[PDB]
């Protein structure tokens, strides 16, 4: 794991049945907790629903751990290691995401699924009057002998509302890894740039465990 890396991965998706394949590439800081991934919609353009709820599927590897604070991400490699979220919006919208992360020198590759369902037609996702996450904080704790995290999100809405969603999401080394003791990982995510139609965005994300 070097201090910068590079990531490649492909997403494949629906939402509400529409189909979409988007890829990105970009460059992080492991250690510094923070990354820039370019996205491309490849397929299904223009998406025809709000680009954030995409944004945190597209790796706790750009994570800041202090040194007294087991790093399992980190230490999962060379091998890798692979996550499952699921996501209850407050209007019973619903997606999951698989994704599975490898590494190559020094590219990480992520091979993500996606899938939205039930999202109301008149909903703030399918109208597309999402503005932005909202700095979170996410609870990572160990059940069963699996490390999980949770995490109660808030997107921020035009007109300055907030749409909550649930996400739960359990993380699992390719090679088994001592587990980490309960800790708490604060998240800020920001768009820092897109077309028009969401078809190019560079994304931006700043982690740190506490």
């Amino acid at each position: 794991i070097k201090p910068e890396m590079k990531i490649k991965l492909c997403m494949r998706g629906t939402v509400n049945g529409h189909n979409f394949v988007i890829e990105g590439e970009g460059k992080g800081n492991p250690y510094e907790g923070t990354q820039i991934l370019d996205l491309n919609v490849t397929e299904g353009a223009p998406l025809p629903f709000a680009y954030d709820i995409l944004t945190t599927v597209f790796n706790r590897a750009f994570t800041k751990y202090p040194a007294d604070i087991q790093d399992y991400f980190k230490q999962t490699f060379p091998e890798g290691y692979h996550w499952e979220r699921s996501m209850t919006y407050e209007d019973q919208g619903i997606c999951t995401a698989t994704s599975n992360i490898s590494m190559r020198g020094d590219c990480f590759f992520y091979d993500i699924r996606f899938d939205g369902t039930n999202f109301p037609p008149n909903g703030p996702v399918m109208q597309k009057k999402t503005l932005k996450w909202e700095p979170s904080t996410e609870k990572m704790y160990v059940e069963d002998g699996v490390l999980k995290g949770d995490v109660n999100m808030r997107l921020l809405l035009e007109g300055g509302g907030h749409y909550r969603c649930d996400f739960k999401t359990t993380y699992k080394a390719k090679k088994e890894v001592r587990l980490p003791d309960a800790h708490k990982i604060d998240h800020r995510i920001e768009i820092l740039k897109h077309d028009k139609d969401y078809n190019k965005v560079k994304l931006y994300e700043n982690a740190v465990a506490r």
